[PDB]
């Protein structure tokens, strides 16, 4: 069920990969801004930092799959 069948991961991984238009494996604040910008929203660095920091467990200025998945699942943990 939740083994070889990667449905949830694909969705998250698909959203993450799409965000990483560069495919470098990580989305930088500038790159994230581009994604958020498209979503009809564009917060200031501050909000981006506070939002990124809120999840950036390591605080590197970038978002990884685990971090991205947590941020999404963290805001949609309801499911
Ligand atoms: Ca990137
Ligand atoms: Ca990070």
């Amino acid at each position: 069920a939740d083994i070889l069948s990667e449905e949830q991961i694909v969705d998250f991984k698909e959203a993450f990969g799409l965000f990483d238009k560069d495919g470098d494996g990580c989305i930088t604040v500038e790159e994230l801004a581009t994604v958020i910008r498209s979503l009809d929203q564009n917060p200031t660095e501050e909000e981006l930092q506070d939002m990124i920091s809120e999840v950036d467990a390591d605080g590197n200025g970038t978002i990884e799959f685990d971090e991205f998945l947590s941020l999404m699942a963290k805001k949609v943990k309801d499911t």
